[PDB]
């Protein structure tokens, strides 16, 4: 258990984790233990887990431990108020899945990895972070008592690595925009069915892009103070693209910055409105993050006309 | 010893220990040998207990390692000047209590980690930081080969602890007001008696707020300089408050950057003048603390004209 | 081997070496070997040299480890380009030279370190840091299993110190203007002999100088971004000497931003266009050098005028 406070506040899905690292790893095993249950895990070995996670998150502006807990909060949030729906491996494996599905991230997307010539970008040719990000995973797994799985037969094991595998790969922005079109379509002709793996499987999907882009969803001061992280990152990969001989996307232009405001209203119409709508559509219990999105795209609207 | 210029201005109480880190245990050591002298302490015992200390202080913009030996530095030059009033264990301790008086400081104040709910509050209900501070002291010199005081009798290694609890729970600036406002109605009515203890206890705490806030009676370029520092910590504060969903005080809002000038004249007034006004009638060689708080408030002063 | 594209560009004089810092040994490691041969180190040993190398470079914004890998760059790109002049020793003694020659920089230049009175100036009354760079280098040598030069006789081991010794020492700017003056008579009157060995350490000597400055010959979005790592540097120790109550010179003066493009100006005249003029005059395959170099001239008289 957790001070008052966090007990409480901790359900919200707009819960900010806080300042303070040390508490982040606690906060963590109270979301396992509610979600899964005290003997999901020998506490022991989640707690050597957590901290060999921690240790190979890097030291940058945004894809760091503290995303990653927030990200897993997320994902607690939608399993807690979904709760019927999910098995124990899923929640299991979707909370130790958001907690490890940026690791090792050094702060540059997929494409700055392909133009410098990246080895990781001749191992994997697609989603070249996200294969990383769950092969680093697997690494830590492997470590000595660091099996956090080691109770669960074989078939289970391969099971959760799975479902891992799978939603770390989700985590690829680029593969969203067709998942969600699916699940759109899916979900208009009644096709969706989430006892059809596949179907299981793109949900899930949707639902790891919502948690990964959760800083949308949070009340305006914390989404307002975020976005300087976000930006530190693509600033600098803009500035790396300008030493490769490449002219940034406007995005990472330091150079662009008078266009924030409008870049903003463009990924809330384009990519979160219609993430957190879709999502709230196949799971009605998440709709408190669709309301946040709305409301932020509203303030973002205020910066534009100069309220 | 140490090199010429830095033997020559470290006998200044505006001495600056300047950026070269690997050079203050050093200093540190220099100063407790002509405070207390070569036989104090053991020699590897307390270059293994500065080592331990440094390594307790956090990487924060203020409330940091060159704080804690900033703040040692003006207590000695007090020491030095008022050689005659204080004995052997109290010169010992408040070298090493003003060393260790922000050990694992967050860089957050005592009312954040209430709103929060963070531990800490709920163990230490009244100076939450300055009770932990002391707390860390003591794990410190309980650790193999760090008690440095132990050569004392157990009736000296009780009294020297004392003081150095009192001294860093005086730190607490909200406790600064009521006791320099008594300091002042005992100095006026001649009731003020170095020989009693209580009244011992009261000047030794001023001291501590003296020199914790010695900042204020440096230079003109190292004051302007430092300010950014704590302004670096007080605005990350405010902007942690802002997520919680409270409006921070104006000091702590990055927004209001406007008012700096005229915040910091409050201060001087509200605070460092009387602070400093008070400890130079009791303590007459404190003096040029005074003088140069008074030049900084002058230098504040014309930031508002415009000059 | 690298990456397709390292292995291309890298032959380029104004190849930049990237955000990924575990990729710089193997950069390095790809250059000795081309070099000097498969054979001129044994592996193990010096990639155990290269990562304690990597230690001792501190945190700093320009004087660190990317700088040290990055001078390391230039100078092979003039070994490869001048291939037919240089020994087996010359050429690995350069490459290891330019990878140690700032060795545990803090960051402040000697005259901030004399006017400090640091214990290293009273030790090296000239060319104080590098001296220091040097003294460096030879320590980590002396390391159990660091000694890259084992397999040397001990007549080549002294000879390949003393490159490394000149070369560090050359690196000193106050010294440069010195040599580069005499290089040019010698190189006007027919005197200049590389088979004559003070006039041969001469040529190395100003090498040395055209590694160290090459920031000016990157193309213009590297050679402006690293402007600001430089500043940030001299801003700081203009900070310090104002804290010592010392009024800086305006470059490193942060309240004197607006004098940076005519500051760039005077030093691209008066220091680095006559360096790369006069070693393409003694060594035209570093031409490259010079031409970029030029072109970063017209790109500072563009931001003076306005464009
Ligand atoms: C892919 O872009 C983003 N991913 C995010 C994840 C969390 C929060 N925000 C995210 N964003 C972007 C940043 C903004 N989009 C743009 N900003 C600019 C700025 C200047 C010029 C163009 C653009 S597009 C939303
Ligand atoms: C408690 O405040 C401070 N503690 C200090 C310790 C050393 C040096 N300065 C200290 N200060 C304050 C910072 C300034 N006071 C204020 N600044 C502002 C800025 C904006 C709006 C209100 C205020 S009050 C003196
Ligand atoms: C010695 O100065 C420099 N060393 C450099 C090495 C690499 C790149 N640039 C270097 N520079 C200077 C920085 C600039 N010179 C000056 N800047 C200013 C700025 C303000 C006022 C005076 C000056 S001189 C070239
Ligand atoms: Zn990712
Ligand atoms: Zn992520
Ligand atoms: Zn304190
Ligand atoms: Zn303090
Ligand atoms: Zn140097
Ligand atoms: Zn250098």
């Amino acid at each position: 258990t957790l001070p008052v406070r966090l007990c409480k506040e901790i359900e919200l899905f707009h819960f900010d984790i806080g300042p303070f690292e040390n508490m982040w790893p606690g906060i963590f095993v109270y979301m396992v233990h509610r979600s899964c249950g005290t003997s999901c895990f020998e506490l022991e070995k989640l707690c050597r887990f957590i901290m060999s996670v921690k240790k190979n998150y890097r030291r940058v502006p945004y894809h760091n431990w503290k995303h990653a807990v927030t990200v897993a909060h997320c994902m607690y949030a939608i399993l807690q108020n979904n709760h019927t729906l999910f098995t124990d491996l899923e929640r299991k494996g979707l909370l130790i899945a958001c907690l490890c599905h940026d690791l090792d991230h050094r702060g540059f997307s997929n494409s700055y990895l392909q133009k410098f010539d990246h080895p990781l970008a001749a191992l994997y040719s697609t989603s070249t972070m996200e294969q990383h990000h769950f092969s680093q995973t697997v690494s830590i797994l492997q470590l000595e008592g660091h099996n956090i799985f080691s109770t669960l037969s074989s078939s289970e094991y391969e099971q959760v690595l799975e479902i891992i595998r799978k939603a770390i790969i989700a985590t690829d922005l680029a593969l969203y925009f067709g998942n969600r079109k699916q699940l759109e379509e899916m979900y208009q002709t009644g096709s969706l069915n989430l006892n059809n793996q596949s179907h299981r499987d793109r949900v899930i999907g949707l639902m790891m892009t919502a948690c990964d882009l959760c800083s949308v969803t949070k009340l305006w001061p914390v989404t307002k103070l975020t976005a300087n992280d976000i930006y530190a990152e693509f600033w600098a990969e803009g500035d790396e693209m300008k030493k490769l001989g490449i002219q940034p996307i406007p995005m990472m232009d330091r150079d662009k910055k008078d266009e924030v405001p409008q870049g903003q209203l463009g990924f809330y119409n384009a990519v979160a409105i219609p993430c957190y709508t879709t999502l709230t559509q196949i799971l009605p219990p998440t709709e408190p993050l669709l309301k946040a999105c709305r409301d932020n795209l509203s303030q973002w609207e205020k910066v534009i006309r100069g309220e």
